[PDB]
C-alpha cells in the first residue's frame, strides 16, 4: 500500500499488456509483442485534496517484456473512475 512490491501474475500481466497495447495502439515505439512483466513491480497509493488529504488513486510503477525488450512502465489507477491508465512507459531499460 506504501511502495510495496505486488505479486507478479495474471492481473500484473494485464496491466503489463495494457500498457503495452495502449503503447502499441499510439505505436510511439511502433507495435511490441507483449512477454511479460517481472520485478521490481512496486505500487503506493496516491492521494489529493491537499491540507486536509484524501486518498484519489494507486499508481504502480513495473518492468514490463515485450518483444525481450525491457521497458519502465509507470500506471496509475483512480479510484472514483475504477480504471487504470498509463502515465508513462520509458526504456528500453535493462535489468540490474
Amino acid at each position: 500500500g506504501e511502495w510495496e512490491i505486488i505479486d507478479i501474475g495474471p492481473f500484473t500481466q494485464n496491466l503489463g499488456k495494457f500498457a503495452v497495447d495502449e503503447e502499441n495502439k499510439i505505436g510511439q515505439y511502433g507495435r511490441l509483442t507483449f512477454n511479460k512483466v517481472i520485478r521490481p513491480c512496486m505500487k503506493k497509493t496516491i492521494y489529493e485534496n491537499e491540507g486536509f488529504r484524501e486518498i484519489k488513486g494507486y499508481e504502480y510503477q513495473l518492468y514490463v517484456y515485450a518483444s525481450d525488450k525491457l521497458f519502465r512502465a509507470d500506471i496509475s489507477e483512480d479510484y472514483k473512475t475504477r480504471g487504470r491508465k498509463l502515465l508513462r512507459f520509458n526504456g528500453p531499460v535493462p535489468p540490474p
